[PDB]
């Protein structure tokens, strides 16, 4: 568990952060796949967070390991981890040509079937109108053909990494997915099922019926993308490249960087609605060009095809989280030459997007200097009218938790540093004043909520409420004086204390560089939070960082009601009956054999919440990126 650091005060960034890496890639540490070298979403398997299991993992974590791989190539001048991260990646989580069959069969002009979401999980499945509703046009597909053949080159959002539902073959990685039936289906709430639908398991149509409802059902594959995910691969790997030249040692990375410059280019596809409405239309209105481009990373996009059957469809998403955003991905992809699309109009599509994220962040600035949630172009899912004395960007809607309600997508303050963090690489970067008044407010803002206690302690926003709305965007900040945030409670999550501190030093750099005076207390800041982090929380196993997290949350594991329609009867791949009536807790009966299924389960049944010790992933590195980012511009 969590115990004082046994480190030598005034150890520097750099021997920390090495120290880090190597108890994280430690194999006998657990935190990657033995076959695979997958890096799992934590090294304990009963978790229940975005993913549902401890050894299903994200795309985020492979991007996540290219960051960890990239900053240790900069500190110790060592480019083979970023070279084997990407290869992890390219191997397991991008779908290759055998997994993408027919996508050269899309059409552009007939993209998708237009289907509602709808406000709860029971609504579902949804209706697919075939002939009901036309559909916009795809206006980058081909664009984007002509420079890479038929194949998307983007990662997959959740793979099962040895196996455990038993969808695939012996303990080999397997995509899935569990999230489908909308804004209320918690994690809790959702039926997992095979990316690669041949029906096997489920019921007769395989799970295909639970979530849209059709007069008939083809074996089909599909997958989902995270842009965030990709978004800082390609971050990291301008990085890995800056570094990696500074030392003479670019060609290390120069194939990667190649295929970094392509994920991106393929990113334009988030760029989209959902169904290529025209933006703005407050209605089932089809576009065609880039007339339903928002031109920002909404939550995904989404394509599939035929297994058996020559066919295939492609959707965007009308919904944008500022949370997801990455706009000095954008300005690497828009403007740096190694990294620039080997399409025709990427560039151009990059420079319009990274401009474009940026005002977003703007507009949706708290008078307090948090920010808020996003927009969507699809009110309540299903192109309804925006509510009277609703605000917009670029015709879009504002709304306070895009994409999912339970919880709201942006009570999570984790959002605020992730995506700030960003912002302050773009300034860092650039020195671009556009954004002064944006971060400054910002940061401000957040180092008047971090607090830190004369015993060594520290606490940091964890949960956040919002009121109102901001401005209508005109194109320039109003100071939102009726948009407002609050934070309802703290904590001492490791990973957001990282990302945090990472930001904060980054900003720290930037002031030195751009600004004539170094914020030293930025840099302070940043420099308390690492400290902090490791030293209260220093794994006693030598694993690295840990928690230790009373879960309340976990009686869901034993109460929450999953829907299934009425008349709906199949299995899970062990046996498992999927049927009305389930818990979570029967279709994934393997969690009895978990080795802490005894300790949440005796917790609950005196009602009581279980406590848990985690070493997440992206903890891990969220904390050792930040004491590089710090060796790295404040070494000493
Ligand atoms: O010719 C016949 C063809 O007909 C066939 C029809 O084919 C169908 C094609 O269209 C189908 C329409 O389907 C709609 C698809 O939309 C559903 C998309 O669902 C998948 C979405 O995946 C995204 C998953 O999102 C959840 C991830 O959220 C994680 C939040 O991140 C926060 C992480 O931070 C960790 C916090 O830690 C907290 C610890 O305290």
């Amino acid at each position: 568990g969590p115990t004082k650091a046994p480190t030598k005060d005034g150890t520097s960034y750099k021997d920390l952060f090495l120290e880090l890496y190597g108890k994280i890639k430690d194999p006998k540490n657990g935190y990657f796949s033995p076959d695979e070298g997958i890096p799992y979403h934590s090294i304990e398997t009963l978790i229940v967070e975005a993913p549902d299991y401890g050894h299903v993992t994200t795309s985020e974590a492979f991007s996540y390991y290219v960051w960890l791989e990239a900053m240790y190539g900069n500190l110790t001048g060592n480019w083979s981890g970023v070279e084997t991260a990407w290869k992890v990646m390219e191997d397991w989580i991008i779908p290759d040509s055998t997994e993408q069959p027919g996508m050269s069969s899309y059409n552009p002009n007939s993209p998708a079937t237009y289907a509602d979401e709808y406000e709860d999980p029971s609504y579902y499945p949804s209706e697919l109108k075939f002939d009901t509703v036309r559909v916009g046009s795809d206006p980058v597909h081909n664009d984007l053909v002509s420079a890479y053949g038929p194949n998307m080159y983007l990662m997959h959002w959740l793979m099962d990494v040895d196996n455990w539902y038993g969808f695939g073959t012996g303990t080999q990685a397997t995509f899935i997915n569990t999230f489908q039936r909308g804004e209320q289906e918690s994690t809790w709430e959702t039926i997992p099922h095979p990316s690669i639908e041949e029906f096997k398991y489920g019921g007769p149509n395989g799970f295909l019926d639970l979530f849209t409802k059709d007069r008939s059902y083809a074996r089909q594959w599909r997958y989902t993308n995270a842009p965030d995910a990709e978004g800082r691969a390609i971050q990291a790997v301008y990085w890995a490249n800056k570094w990696a030249k500074e030392q003479g040692k670019g060609s290390a990375v120069a194939s990667v960087v190649s295929k970094a410059a392509k994920m991106g280019d393929f990113l334009r596809n988030d760029m989209f609605d959902k169904y290529f409405m025209k933006i703005g239309a407050q209605d089932k209105t089809p576009a065609t060009g880039y007339d339903s481009a928002h031109y920002l990373m909404a939550w995904y996009t989404s394509w599939g095809g035929g297994i058996g059957a020559s066919w295939a469809w492609k959707i965007g998403c009308s919904h944008a989280h500022f949370g997801y955003q990455n706009p000095f991905q954008g300005w690497v992809s828009a403007t740096q030459s190694d990294f620039a699309p080997k399409s025709s109009n990427g560039k151009r599509d990059w420079t319009t997007s990274y401009k474009r994220q940026l005002e977003f962040y703007q507009w949706l600035q708290s008078a307090e200097g948090a920010i808020a949630g996003g927009a969507t172009n699809s009110w309540n899912g299903r192109y309804e009218k925006y509510p009277a004395g609703t605000s917009t960007f670029y015709g879009m809607a504002y709304v306070p938790h895009p994409v999912y309600a339970d919880p709201g997508s942006n009570q999570w303050f984790g959002f605020q540093a992730w995506s700030m963090q960003r912002v302050m690489e773009y300034y860092l970067e650039t020195g671009d004043s556009s954004v002064k008044n944006l971060i400054k407010k910002w940061v401000d803002w957040v180092m008047s909520e971090i607090k830190l206690y004369d015993d060594g302690t520290f606490a940091i926003p964890s949960d956040l409420e919002w009121s109102g709305q901001p401005d209508t965007w005109t194109g320039t900040y109003t100071g939102n004086p009726n948009l407002h945030v609050r934070v309802t409670s703290y904590g001492t999550d490791l990973g957001v204390a990282g990302s945090l501190a990472n930001a904060l030093a980054t900003y720290a750099a930037a002031t030195e560089r751009w600004e004539g005076k170094l914020d030293t207390k930025a840099r302070d800041m940043a420099a308390e939070l690492v400290n902090r982090a490791w030293y209260n929380f220093y794994c006693s196993e030598g694993k690295g960082v840990v928690t230790e997290e009373a879960r309340a949350d976990y009686k869901r594991f034993f109460e929450q009601e999953v829907y299934v329609p009425a008349g709906w009867s199949g299995t899970m791949p062990n046996g498992d009956k999927i049927q009305p009536g389930i818990k979570f807790i029967d279709i994934r009966t393997k969690y009895r054999q978990d080795p802490y299924y005894d300790i949440v389960y005796q917790a609950y049944l005196r009602g009581e919440a279980p406590v848990l010790n985690y070493h997440r992933f992206w903890h891990e590195v969220d904390l050792a990126v930040a004491m590089g980012v710090l060796a790295t511009y404040f070494p000493d």
